[PDB]
């Protein structure tokens, strides 16, 4: 699916599983910062399974 970015820039959206940013956060520690960049980086809704990569 195509997503806009934070920035309204052609992207691309997937699950939670396969899109190499959620691998990188996964590998890498967490924190406020991430969780809230990763909140904006959605399919729209807070809880749908599914991210925005662009």
């Amino acid at each position: 699916l195509s997503c806009l970015t934070p920035d309204n820039k052609p992207g691309k959206c997937v699950n939670i599983k396969k899109c190499t940013h959620l691998a990188e956060i996964e590998e890498d520690p967490i924190g406020e910062d991430e969780t809230t960049y990763l909140k904006n980086s959605v399919c729209a809704g807070p809880e749908d399974n599914s991210v925005c990569c662009g």
